[PDB]
């Protein structure tokens, strides 16, 4: 609803040429902790309305993008600000932990 479902070809417009912050989630369907954080990202998309957009890139359906950011372990959350990565988070985390990651790095 508020989340951008990204693709390899839409990555530049959606993330790189966006005028503000984008929390990108690199994930896969077989990844248990990815699925664990997905309902949390829904909550974040809603709560951070006007501060950032949440965007998801499935690394199997869109295989091209993740090598460009050195992604290995998933889920990987990259906070982009105006096309540049500001903050990196690897592995699963709680809602309360994500908030702290966001609040600290959004300043």
């Amino acid at each position: 609803d508020k989340i951008i479902h990204l693709t390899d070809d839409s990555f530049e417009t959606d993330v790189l040429k966006a005028d503000g912050a984008i929390l990108v989630d690199f994930w896969a369907e077989w990844c248990g902790p990815c699925k664990m954080i997905a309902p949390i990202l829904d909550e974040i998309a809603d709560e951070y309305q006007g501060k950032l957009t949440v965007a998801k890139l499935n690394i199997d359906q869109n295989p091209g993008t993740a090598p460009k950011y050195g992604i290995r372990g998933i889920p990987t959350l990259l906070l982009f600000k105006n096309g540049e990565v500001a903050a990196t988070k690897v592995g699963a985390l709680s809602k309360g932990q994500l908030k702290e990651f966001l609040d600290a790095n959004l300043a």
